């Protein structure tokens, strides 16, 4: 239960990459002026929520990796927290695949059917269902009315707390039948789906060439689908399967604590690539970025700018 410095530290890492890449994707759309459309704050939706798991998801898993000492429910509250949070990041990613869709299947309508005003609804949507779900351990569907004495006895625990373990107040039903299917599944069969539509655009346009600018709006797009899909498969699907190994088979031994934590960082790292690569895949949005890092760079490197030339000119 001490805990692994490796996992805490690699963790933190990804904490920290996760709040600079989305600060970036957002600083940028304030600055220029051409980023501020409706199909951005999409973008800037799944940013926001992945700021918050750097900021504040990480940190919280980061405390249920130790199994310190607490009450039940404030322990469950805790990884609760880390549900919604997650949750609501893979949903904002979401968002951003399912208007891509709708701007590629009908282009014609899009700019009348997705405004500034259904764009918050959508993004509202997002919240409430990472709520519902995250939360709903909250309700009763919890393991605190079977807490461990001898897990919290070897801790040295005063009585009426327990070691605070994920796996010992989130149930592995609720994992494996709401969670995984509502929060991974789902959302990657329809960003795959997606994708398929839009490569099957691509598909048809290029058919058409056979015989003697649209083509490469919809190849770009399938690329930065195909990216966040791939991506988002490699990051959560591993973690959800470990944990249906854990739940049908209770008689195995369980999967190895070094896999736990490689697949925990796994999953967190989604928050660093989505969408940031999205992002960095608009010309706009890369110069942005562009003019911000040098910027930064071009007033850090001052001090020893200006010591460099003194030395020169007395040298
Ligand atoms: C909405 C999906 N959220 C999660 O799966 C997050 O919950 C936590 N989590 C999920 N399964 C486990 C587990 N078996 N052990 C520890 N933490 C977990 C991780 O931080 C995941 O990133
Ligand atoms: C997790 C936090 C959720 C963040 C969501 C931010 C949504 C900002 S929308 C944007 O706000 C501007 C003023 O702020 C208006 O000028 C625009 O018309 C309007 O479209
Ligand atoms: C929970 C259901 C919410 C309904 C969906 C719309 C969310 C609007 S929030 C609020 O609305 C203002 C205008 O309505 C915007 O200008 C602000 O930027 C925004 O922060
Ligand atoms: C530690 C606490 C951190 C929790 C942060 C939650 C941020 C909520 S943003 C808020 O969500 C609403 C629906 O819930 C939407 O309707 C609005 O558009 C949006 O402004
Ligand atoms: C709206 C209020 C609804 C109340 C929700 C109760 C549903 C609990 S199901 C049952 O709960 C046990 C708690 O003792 C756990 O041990 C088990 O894992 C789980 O199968
Ligand atoms: C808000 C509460 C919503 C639903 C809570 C009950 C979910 C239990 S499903 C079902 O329970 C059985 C034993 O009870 C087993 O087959 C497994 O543990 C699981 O597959």
């Amino acid at each position: 239960i001490m805990g692994s410095s490796v996992y805490i530290t690699v963790e933190l890492a990804i904490a920290v990459l996760a709040i600079l890449g989305n600060v970036l994707v957002c600083w940028a759309v304030w600055l220029n002026s051409n980023l501020q459309n409706v199909t951005n704050y999409f973008v800037v939706s799944a940013a926001a929520a992945d700021i918050l798991v750097g900021v504040l998801a990480i940190p919280f898993a980061i405390a249920i990796s130790t199994g310190f000492c607490a009450a039940c429910h404030g322990c469950l509250f805790i990884a609760c927290f880390v549900l919604v949070l997650t949750a609501s990041s893979i949903f904002s990613l979401l968002a951003i695949a399912i208007d891509r869709y709708i701007a590629i299947r009908i282009p014609l309508r899009y700019n009348g059917l997705v405004t500034g005003t259904r764009a918050k609804g959508i993004i509202a949507i997002c919240w409430v269902l990472s709520f519902a779900i995250g939360l709903t351990p909250m309700l009763g569907w919890n393991n605190c009315g079977q807490p461990k004495e001898g897990k919290a006895h070897s801790q040295g625990c005063g009585e009426g707390q327990v070691a605070c373990l994920f796996e010992d107040v989130v149930p592995m039903n609720y994992m494996v039948y709401f969670n995984f299917f509502a929060c991974v599944l789902v959302p990657l069969l329809l960003m795959l789906g997606v994708y398929l539509r839009i490569f099957l655009a691509a598909r048809r346009q290029l058919k058409q060439m056979e015989s003697q600018s649209t083509l490469q709006k919809e190849v770009h797009a399938a690329k930065s689908l195909a990216i966040i899909v791939g991506l988002f498969a490699l990051c959560w699907l591993p973690l959800h399967i470990i944990n249906c190994f854990t739940f049908f088979c209770p008689d195995c031994s369980h999967a190895p604590l070094w896999l736990m934590y490689l697949a925990i960082v796994l999953s967190h790292t989604n928050s660093v690539v989505n969408p940031f690569i999205y992002a960095y895949r608009i010309r706009e949005f890369r110069q942005t970025f562009r003019k911000i890092i040098r910027s930064h760079v071009l007033r850090q490197q001052e001090p020893f700018k200006a010591a460099a030339a003194e030395n020169l000119y007395f040298q």
